[PDB]
């Protein structure tokens, strides 16, 4: 039966057929979702006349009794989605007044007569989607004074009369949704009849260029701001297409998923108030210097997947030409992901003088080499972020970035870079904060590799194969303010121990899968801000005393997947703030207190399973006792902590080891 938390009585997937009484009378909620109820007799609700929100979505309800509302005088949100209600009457919701949200989302209510919501002078959001409606008309007089969000998507409405919307004579609508209706015409004045219209959703309504043109006329001279037209048949645009919007202060426009092939010249010259524009998922063939004329106030532009695709046969690629964005002088964000553009041009980005975030992931096809001229079109953009993942880049040249003097994030991962870093690629990055090089072919380092980027703070070199790493002074030496150094899966041939000297601000160090055992001293020298340290998978099997001396800030240490067994007492003497310890899949035999006491003191989480535990009081008594009385999190205790010796204890669960009989 029903479970009852704070003031709410949840009875969701039980397959009920009756309304339960066991529940409190001090509840102001009641989730009867997803059951089997015939209907909701206006009498069985007395016990909880405190019901603030009755949620009976997804049942078999057929009719609603008028008395229900009055028997429940504090019903604010009623939900009857996906029920079986037939037709609403003039007398049904006649009592519900404190109502703020009514949802009749899925009841196949084909027709509406009279004024069924005359008294809902408080209803803030009405939902009548997915029925059989063929008219927007819900009344005869100016009613629903306070309505704010009318949802009527997924119906069968073919026309917007001026007559069938006047009941909103003075209703400040924030959102009218008519998505998924087969609109064949918009009569004159249809959208004017509303008090105020702010946001309109006409997705997936089968609109084409002409009907969209007549749509924008009917929108002239209304307070609309968000207009969404995604997923229609708007194959091309003219200057006349959006002209009717010059008489509006439109702000946001969605034009994705329309199969848009050709943006006419000046298709947007009457949108000087637009800030957000989406062109995602389309087939733009060309962008010319005239394409975005008029968008002098634009801020966010997404052209992700907005171009001509690959196609099965012909090698087709869009053609954006110099200056296409020369008018977007207030733009700060530009997403150009997932497209088949060949490369940049010496003036591709010119005019974007307020740009900050430029995304170019999986954007280019014919690049592969970056040169001193590739990004010259941004020499005048205050860029902070540059994404270049997935472009098949293989070489970066001297001075490539000298233009982006104000960059902070640089992302060159998932590429095929293959070269030696003389240090001159970064020439000019005065403010760079993070550089991402993970998932590349190979980088040959040098004494100067990062000499010109001292402001750096985060550097990732995962899965890259590093050459020339045992060189003094270390290649990481100039990075005094470095805080994250994630370089794993490189398997470095020789690691001189000078590495990492001077990284006083280092907080995270990732050195996994780098066969660190061979070269092995005292790696971690003065890294007293180290918090997270991962040395997983290095074939380690005899770790020195002193490598953790003075790392008082360690919160997690991961030495899993090595060959550790014998540990010198006091190694973890300084790790008393440790929250997490993982030595899983090692060769540990004993778990003594002179080694594991300190760290265990405050540990929130421990992972030490898959180890040849020796079941003898000398090896585990202290351990097994500690395990019984600690609040620490140990997972899979009962099954993945088994004893290995002696004979009689092969595979016996550690936690079951009797300790009483010990001394
Ligand atoms: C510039 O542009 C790049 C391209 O869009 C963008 O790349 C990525 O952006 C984010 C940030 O990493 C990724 O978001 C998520 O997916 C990543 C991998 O998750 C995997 O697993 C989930 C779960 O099954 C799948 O849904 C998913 O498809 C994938 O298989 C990953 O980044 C992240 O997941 C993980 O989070 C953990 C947090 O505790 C990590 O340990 C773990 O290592 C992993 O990061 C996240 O959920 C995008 O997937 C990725 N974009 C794509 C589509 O390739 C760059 O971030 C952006 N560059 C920057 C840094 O500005
Ligand atoms: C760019 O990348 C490398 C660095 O060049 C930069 O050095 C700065 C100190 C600064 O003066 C910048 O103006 C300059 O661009 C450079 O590396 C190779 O070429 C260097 C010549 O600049 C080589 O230096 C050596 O210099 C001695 C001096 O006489 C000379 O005899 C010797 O032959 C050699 O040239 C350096 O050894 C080179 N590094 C290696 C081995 O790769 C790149 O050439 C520059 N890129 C290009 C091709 O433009
Ligand atoms: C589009 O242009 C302006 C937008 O400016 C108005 O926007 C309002 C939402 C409000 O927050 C404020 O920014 C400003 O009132 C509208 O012009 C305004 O119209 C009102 C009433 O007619 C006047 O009293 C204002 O003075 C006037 N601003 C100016 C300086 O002309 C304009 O009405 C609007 N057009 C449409 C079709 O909505
Ligand atoms: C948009 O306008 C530009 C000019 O700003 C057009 O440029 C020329 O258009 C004519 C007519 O097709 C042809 O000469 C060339 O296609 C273009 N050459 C020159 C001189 O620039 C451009 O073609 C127009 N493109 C559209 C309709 O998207
Ligand atoms: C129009 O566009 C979006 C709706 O998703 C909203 O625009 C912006 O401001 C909102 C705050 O009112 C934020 O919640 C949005 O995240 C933000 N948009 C961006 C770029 O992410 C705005 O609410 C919408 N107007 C409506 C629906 O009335
Ligand atoms: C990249 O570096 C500069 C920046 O554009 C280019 O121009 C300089 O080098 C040229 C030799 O190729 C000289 O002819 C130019 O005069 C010189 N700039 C000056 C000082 O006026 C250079 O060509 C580019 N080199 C490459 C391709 O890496
Ligand atoms: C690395 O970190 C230090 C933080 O102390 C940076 O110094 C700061 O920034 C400027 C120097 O450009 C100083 O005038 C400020 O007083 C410092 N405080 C901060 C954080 O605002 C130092 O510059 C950084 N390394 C670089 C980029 O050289
Ligand atoms: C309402 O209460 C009466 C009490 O006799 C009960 O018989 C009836 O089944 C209840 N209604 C339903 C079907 O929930
Ligand atoms: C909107 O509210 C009522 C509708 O019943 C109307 O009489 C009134 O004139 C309108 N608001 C104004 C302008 O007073
Ligand atoms: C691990 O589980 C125990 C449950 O007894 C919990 O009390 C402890 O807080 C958990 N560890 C964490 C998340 O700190
Ligand atoms: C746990 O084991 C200890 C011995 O270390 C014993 O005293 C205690 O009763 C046990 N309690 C359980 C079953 O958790
Ligand atoms: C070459 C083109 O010529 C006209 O069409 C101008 O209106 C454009 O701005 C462009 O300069």
């Amino acid at each position: 039966q029903c479970t009852v938390r704070y003031n709410v009585a949840d009875c969701s997937h039980l397959k009920l057929t009756h309304i339960p009484d066991d529940l409190p009378s001090n509840i102001t909620v009641l989730n009867l979702t997803h059951n089997q109820l015939r209907r909701l007799p206006p009498t069985n609700f007395t016990r909880y006349s405190q019901l603030a929100i009755l949620d009976a979505g997804f049942n078999s309800i057929s009719k609603l009794e008028p008395e229900l509302c009055q028997i429940l005088p504090l019903l604010k949100v009623l939900n009857l989605q996906h029920n079986e209600l037939s037709q609403i009457s003039d007398q049904t919701f006649v009592f519900c007044t404190n109502l703020t949200e009514l949802d009749l989302m899925s009841n196949s209510i084909h027709k509406i007569k009279s004024n069924p919501f005359k008294n809902q002078k408080n209803l803030i959001k009405l939902d009548l989607s997915h029925n059989g409606l063929s008219s927007t008309k819900l009344g005869t007089g100016v009613q629903l004074e306070n309505l704010q969000e009318l949802l009527l998507a997924k119906n069968k409405i073919l026309a917007l009369r001026s007559e069938e919307l006047e009941f909103l004579g003075n209703s400040s609508l924030r959102k009218l949704d008519l998505s998924s209706n087969p609109l064949k015409e918009f009569s004159p004045g249809c959208f004017q009849t509303i008090g105020k219209l702010f946001a309109l959703l006409l997705n997936n309504a089968q609109l084409n260029p002409h009907l969209t043109e007549k749509l924008c006329w009917e929108l002239s001279n209304t307070s609309i701001q968000n207009l969404s037209l995604a997923n229609n048949q708007l194959l091309a645009t003219s200057e006349s297409t959006f002209s009717g919007l010059k008489w509006t202060n439109l702000t946001q426009l969605d034009l994705s998923y329309n199969n848009l092939h050709d943006v006419g010249n000046g298709s947007f010259s009457y949108l000087p108030s637009l800030r957000y524009l989406s062109l995602e998922y389309n087939n733009i063939q060309r962008l010319s210097p005239r394409s975005f004329y008029g968008l002098s106030n634009l801020r966010y532009l997404s052209l992700k997947r907005a171009f001509t695709k690959q196609s099965v046969s012909l090698a087709s690629h869009p053609n954006i030409d110099d200056f296409s964005f020369q008018w977007l002088k207030y733009l700060e964000y530009l997403n150009m992901d997932d497209n088949n553009i060949p490369s940049t041009k010496s003036n591709t980005f010119t005019g974007l003088v307020s740009l900050k975030y430029l995304s170019l992931s999986k954007t280019f096809t014919s690049l592969q080499t970056l040169t001193n001229e590739t990004f010259v079109s941004l020499a005048h953009s205050p860029l902070l972020t540059l994404n270049l993942t997935k472009n098949h880049i293989s070489k970066i040249a001297n001075g490539t970035f000298s233009w982006l003097g104000q960059l902070r994030i640089l992302d060159l991962g998932l590429n095929e870079i293959e070269q030696k870093l003389s240090g001159q690629e970064w020439r000019g990055l005065r403010n760079i904060f993070e550089i991402y090089l993970s998932y590349n072919k190979y980088l040959q380092l040098s004494t100067s590799s990062f000499a010109l980027v001292p402001s750096l703070q985060r550097l990732m070199l995962r899965r890259v194969a590093l050459k020339n790493v045992d060189i003094s002074p270390s290649p990481f030496r100039p990075l005094r303010n470095l805080t994250i150094l994630d370089l794993s899966n490189n398997n470095i041939a020789n690691i001189n121990e000078d590495l990492l000297e001077g990284l006083e601000n280092l907080e995270i160090l990732d050195f996994q899968h780098n066969n660190l055992a061979r070269l092995w001293v005292n790696f971690l020298k003065g890294l007293s801000h180290l918090h997270i340290l991962n040395l997983e998978s290095n074939g380690l099997d005899e770790i020195p005393v002193g490598v953790f001396k003075n790392l008082f800030e360690l919160k997690s240490i991961n030495l899993g997947l090595n060959n550790l067994n014998k540990l010198e007492p006091f190694i973890f003497d300084d790790q008393t703030s440790l929250r997490s310890l993982n030595l899983q899949k090692n060769l540990i035999t004993s778990v003594e207190k002179d080694v594991f006491g300190p760290p265990f003191q405050n540990l929130n989480s421990l992972d030490m399973r898959f180890n040849p535990f020796d079941c003898t009081c000398e090896s585990i008594s202290w351990f097994v006792n500690w395990i019984n009385q600690t609040h620490t999190n140990i997972s899979e205790l009962s099954t993945h902590y088994l004893c290995n010796t002696p004979h009689h204890y092969y595979g016996f669960p550690l936690k079951l080891f009797d300790t009483s009989s010990c001394k």
